[PDB]
DNA sequence: GCCAGAAACCCTCTTTTTTCGAGGTCTCGTAACTTGCTGATTTATAAGGGTTTTTTAAATCGTCCGAAAAAAGGGTCGGAAGCTT
């Protein structure tokens, strides 16, 4: 596992993905993450994120 | 001859520094005021009832805006159905 994440979000939105992301990967863009991480751990960050989606 | 460093040249951004402009504000100079002379001619006016133009409100219309409602979409949970064992 080796991800690279880039966000489109807006408005509200944007604010929310960064509160859940910052957490599981260091920024390195403003919108994009880039870290290794468990396929377990990456399950569950794809969880946190479809919780609560605008 | 090789290698390294420093220096000269090119371009753009960032920040102060200077400059400029608008405009605001005050004060004094002065061309055109005001006050004073006369007498022939022109103009205004005391009241109030009937009569034109503009103001003013109301209504209407149109537009715009905002809010609410409805639609749309992202997703979760539980249940039922289908398939496989």
């Amino acid at each position: 596992m080796n991800i690279l994440l880039v966000s489109q979000c807006e408005k509200r939105a944007l604010s929310e993905t960064r509160r859940i992301l910052d957490q599981f990967a260091e920024r390195r863009g403003e919108r994009t993450w880039q870290t290794p991480i468990t396929q377990a751990g990456l399950d569950t960050l794809r969880r946190l994120l479809k919780k609560s989606a605008r």
